[PDB]
C-alpha cells in the first residue's frame, strides 16, 4: 500500500548506509515465487560484532496517518546459517523500539513490525520497566492471521512520534559466522482488522498453545504416558565415560585434591578442578525447580486469607516454592483480570486432582497484575506423567529423573537456582545460590531494572549478606558436591548506552545529601582526600559551591556534561561503590562457607561497566557474566585477558517458535534443529576461550506460554517443554558437546 523500497530501479538507494557489510542488487525468488530485484546484504558478522544497515533519510519520514498499520520487509537467508535481525526503528525525538525475529535459509517469507493500533494502543501497564504488551506476555500471538511473521517483541517505545521517523535499522550483533540475506519490497501496510479473539483460549489442559498443532504436541494423555515410557527405558542413571566420581576428567593428569571444588589454570587455561583432583568444566542447566513455572490465571484471592511475607526472608518471593493454597483462600477466589482468564481453555476446581498445582504470588516485577492467582501446568503434567505413590511423589521422582537425564545428557552439573531439595543426590554436582535482599539502605543507578540497588555501606546492607550466607551454608552443609555459590543477579551497576548512563550510580548518589547515606558519605570521603578543598572541586567540576557542607547537601552532576574531571571522579565512586559491595559479599561467603568458591554476581550486557568488573575479579574465585548472544565475539571479551582470572557464563540461550511458542526467547533459531545447532556454536566458543571454566543454559523448562507470573518472560528457552518432554534437539546438541570438553580443553 505504500511502497518504500522494491529495488527494482537496479540501484542501492543512496539513503541505504552499511555497516562492516557488502550490500548488491541481485534477481532472487520472492515470496510469491517469482523472481525479482533484491538487496543482497554480505555481513561482515565472524569479524565484526555489529553489522547490517540504516535507512536514514534526509528529513524524517512523516507516516502520521497510519493510526493502525505495520511496515513490512521480505527477508530470507542464504548459505550455511539462519540470522537473527534486529529492527530498532528511531523516531525524531530519538525514542527507538526494538523488535527481532530468525531469518530462515529457504523460502523468502514477509515480516512485519507494528507501527501503530491492535495490542500497541493500550501499549503495556506504563511502568518505563515493564517490557510486555498490556496482556503479561512479553511478546503476543499475532493479532490476526497471515502467512506472514511477525517480528517479536522485545522492548523500547511502543508508540513512536510516527508524524517522523527517522532511522530504521536491521543489525547482526555478536555472530561466530557471516550472515547473508535478501531484503526486499519494504513497505507500509495498513493493518487487517484485529482479531476480537486472539488472547482467548490460548492454553489448553496440558499448558500447550490450543490453536496450533506442531510435531510432538501432547493430544492426549495416552501420548504423554507412551513419551514417558520411551525416555525412562533409555535412563539408566550412568555418567558419560570417562567422568570422575564428581564429573571431572578421569584420563588427567589428577592435580592436588583439597575435597572441594577450586580453580587452577591447566597449560594455559583456566579450568576448575574437582575435590578429588581431576580438571573439571562446568556445563549444565539453570532454574532446576519449579518456581517460575506458573502463570498468572487472572483470579485473585481476599487478602485476610493470604499469609504475607515475613520481612526477614532471605529469598526473594519469584524465588519462593509454589504457595499452597488453602480451600478457603481459594473459596473467595474472584475476577480481577478477565484478559487473563480468558486464555485458560481449562483450570481445575477445588476439588480436582490436579488443585494442587494453584500457586499464588504476593508481588510481580511487570505485568497486568501485582499479585495473583497463578497455575503451575508444567507441576501438573508432572503428576499426570508420574503419579502419586504417596502424596508428592511425583516431585521426588522428577528429581530422579532430571538427575538421571543430566547425567545421561553429559552435563557435568546442576546450575543456578537448583531447588535445595537436589543439594544432597550426590551423584551430580551443583550451584548454589542466595539473594542479599532486606531493608537496609538503597541507592539508584538512575535506570535500575529488577529493583533497587544497595547502599553497601550501610551496616544493615552486611547484617543482610551475612544472614544469606548463613541460610546457604544450612544448606550446602559443606558438601564437596557444591561447585560454588552465586550470590545476587543482573544487578543495574550502571548501563553502557552513554557515558551518563554508564556512571548512574555515582551520578545519582552525588545529587543526594550525605546525611543519612552511608555510601554518599563514602563517596564525600574519597572526593575530599583528592581535591582537599572545595576550590579545587569547583574547578574540576566547573562549579561554584560555598563549602564542603554545601557539597553534602548533594550537587545534580547530571545536569553537567561528562568532562575528563567528572569521567575520573565518577571512575573512582563506581569503583569504591563495587569494591565494597564485592568485599562484604565475599566476607559473608567466606565466613560461613571457608571452603566453597564464591562465583560473583553475573553481569549482563547491560550492567558490565569495567569499574564493577574489576572490583569482582579482586573479591569472586570466579568471575560470572550472563551472555545472550550467539558465542563470545574475540573484541567483546578481550579485556578477560587482562584481568586473567576464570570466568563462568551464568546464562545462555537460544529458541525458536516452530513448538507453540509465541516468543523465542533473546537469542532466535530458525527451527529445533537450528536451536541445536546454534547451541553446539555456542558451546565452541566458550570451550575456545582460555579464560571460561564453563556455562550455563537458562533455563531447565520452557516459560509458560502466557508468561511466567514473576515478569511476563514467556520463551522457549527449555531442554523440556511444558509437558516435561526433552527437545530431543537440544539434547544431542548438548551431548555432543558434554563428549568433547574435555579433549577440547586439555
Ligand atoms: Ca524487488
Amino acid at each position: 500500500s505504500h511502497m518504500l523500497f522494491d529495488f527494482e530501479n537496479d540501484q542501492v538507494p543512496s539513503n541505504i548506509h552499511f555497516l562492516n557489510a557488502r550490500a548488491s542488487i541481485e534477481t532472487y525468488t520472492g515470496i510469491n515465487g517469482e523472481p525479482s530485484k533484491g538487496l543482497k546484504l554480505a555481513m561482515q558478522s565472524k569479524q565484526h560484532s555489529y553489522t547490517g544497515l540504516a535507512i536514514v533519510p534526509e528529513q524524517p519520514w512523516d507516516w502520521s496517518e497510519f493510526t493502525s498499520a505495520s511496515l513490512y520487509f521480505d527477508i530470507v537467508s542464504v548459505g550455511d546459517h539462519s540470522t537473527q535481525f534486529y529492527l530498532d526503528v528511531t523516531d525524531q525525538n530519538g525514542a527507538v523500539f526494538t523488535r527481532s525475529i530468525d531469518i530462515p535459509v529457504g523460502k523468502m517469507q514477509s515480516y512485519y513490525a507494528k507501527l501503530s493500533g491492535h495490542d500497541l494502543e493500550v501499549p503495556d501497564s506504563g511502568d518505563v520497566n515493564d517490557l510486555n504488551l498490556a496482556s503479561g506476555l512479553r511478546s503476543n500471538p499475532p493479532t490476526w492471521t497471515s502467512d506472514d511473521r511477525q517480528f517479536v517483541w522485545m522492548w523500547g517505545v511502543k508508540n513512536l512520534d510516527l508524524s517522523g521517523i527517522a532511522k530504521i535499522s536491521l543489525s547482526v550483533q555478536s555472530a561466530m559466522h557471516d550472515k547473508t540475506v535478501i531484503i526486499d519490497n519494504i513497505r507500509i501496510q495498513p493493518n487487517p482488522p484485529q482479531d476480537e479473539n486472539f488472547l482467548v483460549g490460548l492454553v489448553d489442559e496440558f499448558g500447550q498453545n490450543a490453536k496450533v498443532d506442531y510435531k510432538g504436541k501432547i493430544h492426549s494423555l495416552e501420548e504423554l504416558h507412551a513419551a514417558r515410557d520411551v525416555e525412562l527405558a533409555e535412563l539408566d542413571g550412568k555418567p558419560m565415560p570417562s567422568r570422575s566420581k564428581f564429573g571431572g576428567w578421569l584420563a588427567g593428569p589428577k592435580l592436588k585434591a583439597t575435597g572441594y571444588f577450586r580453580t587452577e589454570k591447566i597449560n594455559g587455561k583456566w579450568m576448575l578442578v574437582d575435590p578429588e583432583g581431576y580438571p573439571y568444566f562446568a556445563t549444565g542447566l539453570d532454574i532446576i525447580r519449579l518456581s517460575n513455572s506458573s502463570t498468572m490465571t487472572g483470579y485473585d484471592y481476599d487478602q485476610a486469607t493470604v499469609a504475607q511475607r515475613s520481612a526477614d526472608d532471605v529469598t526473594p518471593e519469584d524465588s519462593k516454592g509454589l504457595m499452597a493454597v488453602s480451600e478457603k483462600s481459594f473459596a473467595t477466589r474472584h475476577l480481577a483480570s478477565p484478559t487473563r482468564a480468558a486464555m485458560f481453555n481449562w483450570l481445575p476446581d477445588y476439588d480436582h486432582p490436579l488443585a494442587n498445582h494453584y500457586n499464588y504470588r504476593r508481588s510481580a516485577h511487570s505485568g497486568p497484575l501485582k499479585r495473583g492467582e497463578a497455575y503451575s501446568f508444567y507441576s501438573a503434567n508432572l503428576e499426570r506423567k508420574y503419579g502419586e505413590t504417596y502424596p508428592g511423589s511425583y516431585l521426588d521422582k522428577w528429581r530422579e529423573v532430571t538427575v538421571d537425564r543430566m547425567l545421561n545428557w553429559g552435563f557435568t552439573s546442576l546450575g543456578n537456582w537448583t531447588d535445595p531439595a537436589y543439594y544432597d543426590n550426590n551423584r551430580i554436582p551443583f550451584f548454589a545460590n542466595g539473594w542479599v535482599i532486606g531493608d537496609f539502605k538503597t541507592v539508584s543507578s538512575g535506570a535500575d531494572f529488577w529493583g533497587a540497588m544497595p547502599d553497601v555501606f550501610d551496616p544493615e546492607f552486611k547484617v543482610r549478606a551475612m544472614e544469606t550466607a548463613r541460610v546457604v551454608s544450612e544448606e550446602i552443609k559443606n558438601s564437596p558436591w557444591c561447585v560454588g555459590v552465586f550470590i545476587d543477579n543482573e544487578k543495574s551497576f550502571g548501563r553502557p548506552d552513554s557515558d551518563k548512563a554508564q556512571y548512574g550510580i555515582p551520578i545519582h548518589t552525588l545529587g543526594r545529601p550525605s546525611e543519612g547515606v552511608p555510601t554518599r558519605q563514602a563517596f564525600s570521603k574519597l572526593l575530599k582526600a583528592k581535591y582537599k578543598t572545595i576550590a579545587a572541586l569547583n574547578n574540576a567540576w566547573g562549579l561554584k559551591l560555598s563549602s564542603w557542607a554545601e557539597f553534602d547537601l548533594g550537587v545534580d552532576v547530571k545536569a553537567l556534561p561528562v568532562t575528563d574531571t567528572l569521567r575520573a571522579d565518577y571512575s573512582m565512586l563506581l569503583s569504591a561503590y563495587a569494591d565494597q559491595y564485592f568485599k562484604v559479599v565475599h566476607g559473608a561467603v567466606e565466613h560461613y562457607m571457608p571452603n566453597h568458591l564464591y562465583l560473583g554476581a553475573r553481569f549482563p550486557d547491560w550492567g558490565m561497566p569495567m569499574e564493577v568488573v574489576k572490583a569482582a575479579a579482586k573479591y569472586a574465585d570466579v568471575v560470572s557474566y550472563n551472555s545472550y548472544k550467539e558465542g563470545l565475539p574475540k573484541q567483546k571479551w578481550a579485556f578477560l585477558a587482562e584481568l586473567d582470572k576464570p570466568s563462568i557464563i551464568g546464562e545462555f540461550h537460544i529458541g525458536a517458535m516452530d513448538h507453540g511458542s509465541y516468543h523465542p526467547g533473546l537469542i532466535h533459531a530458525a527451527s529445533q534443529a537450528d536451536r541445536g545447532e546454534m547451541y553446539k556454536d555456542y558451546m565452541q566458543s566458550v570451550i575456545d576461550n582460555p579464560y571460561f571454566v564453563g556455562a550455563h543454559w537458562f533455563q531447565y523448562m520452557d516459560s509458560p506460554l502466557t508468561g511466567r507470573a514473576y515478569d511476563g518472560e514467556n520463551y522457549n528457552v527449555g531442554f523440556v517443554d511444558v509437558t516435561d518432554t526433552p527437545y530431543q534437539e537440544m539434547v544431542d546438541a548438548a551431548k555432543e558437546v558434554n563428549a568433547k570438553i574435555y579433549t577440547e580443553r586439555l
